[PDB]
């Protein structure tokens, strides 16, 4: 009902439409990947993880009843879920037939201009990408899935039962939508385990980039990292 | 007889395995590990192959002249700062890359595939490094000196750093005295040409332990955890 529509509203307002792209730096050619990753790839990596914070935030608040959660609760769910959301929305938004990563701002890059920036991670992104595109998830269901991933418990919640009351309401609307158009639905959900795997890949890379320390993370990345660390 | 080298190599051999007293009671040159994942046994066994890597490097570091006579806060710092860089090196030389056998300080022998689940892709790099090592065929005395200079070096925090700098020089004199009694400089330069391939195994090592601290099947022993914690510049 209104939930299905209020989620597709917030969703399409967080990504670029078919019309609103910008190829203003796209070259399907990359000159010799000299040595390995230089500071140019590291700071680009940080500026493209920076270019999804504001987007995933407004996308979160324009979802029914997200703002009605405590100031501290909204912060932790968003911090702990950022990486996965960033990934999810990027993979589904991309093109793995030609190798095109399309970002939530509207800019498009070829996988080779990312390779030095992101590391092995990106392939597991493409591998999950087509695996999503083979499922051909429809926009309303994807607007719901994006929410479902964010609307999930992070250790420390003040009102975990209230977060739980919203998820089963969102998950029921996907089950009801997929039934309005159950093994398909389980094949839908079964991607989040591969997602919670790809996140760890993301952290595996950032550990070695703060280590390497060509360029240091933006401060708020520094935060999310430290705060999502179990140690 | 160059008695620093005579009194030094003693510590080395007495900290390494002697052919006859290796351990074959666990070796399987073949094993089918479900690649991609690894259970607590592989991890706690990996952890108990590194907890003991510190006590052996411990019972190899006491026998370093002027090291037991360093402020206990200093001795702990160099052992922790070099532990991982030391572990990879000693493993590579006594290992057998052309057989498929990692021979540890405690005389234990395993097959690459038995480490596959426990260790992961990292260990392949180790083997790849042993190969690069053995092709140079570095002799026993010169190696005994190198592992020390990886330990006896300027780290961040030293209380009495000028002392550590005098011991560094004291180790180099006995190596330079030995490099002249062999050719009676060159090999030293060829060797350093793969020290980046050593600092690489360090970084990969940290990342491996990072991933299993993420995984937290078994919690790391606090001693290694501490080495980890303070080896981070953040
Ligand atoms: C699973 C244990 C490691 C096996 C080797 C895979 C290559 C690697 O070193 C690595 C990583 O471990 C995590 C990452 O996010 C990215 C990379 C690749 C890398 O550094 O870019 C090129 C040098």
């Amino acid at each position: 009902a209104n939930l299905l529509t209020s989620l597709v509203r917030a969703h399409l307002d967080s990504g670029p439409s078919t019309a609103k792209l910008d190829y203003s730096k796209f070259q399907e050619l990359v000159l010799p990947h000299f040595g390995k990753e230089d500071a140019g790839d590291v700071q680009q990596f940080y500026d493209l993880l920076s270019g999804s914070l504001e987007v995933i935030r407004k996308w979160a608040e324009k979802i029914p009843g997200f703002a009605e959660l405590s100031p501290a609760d909204q912060d932790l769910l968003l911090e702990s879920a950022f990486l996965e959301l960033f990934i999810l929305r990027l993979a589904y938004r991309s093109k793995p037939g030609e190798g095109k990563l399309i970002f939530c701002s509207g800019l498009v890059l070829h996988r080779l201009q990312c390779a030095r920036g992101f590391g092995d991670w990106i392939d597991s992104i493409l591998a999950f990408s087509r695996s999503l595109h083979s499922l051909l998830v429809d926009v309303p269901a994807f607007a719901c899935l994006s929410a479902l991933v964010l609307i999930t418990d992070r250790h420390g919640l003040q009102e975990p039962r209230r977060v739980e009351e919203l998820q089963n309401r969102i998950a029921s609307c996907l089950k009801e939508h997929v039934a309005a158009v159950a093994s398909c639905l389980s094949r839908l959900l079964g991607k989040l385990p591969e997602l919670r795997t790809l996140c760890t890949q993301g952290l595996q890379r950032i550990f070695y980039l703060k280590l390497e320390d060509l360029v240091p993370p933006p401060p708020i990345i520094d935060k999310i990292f430290m705060d999502t660390l179990p140690f």
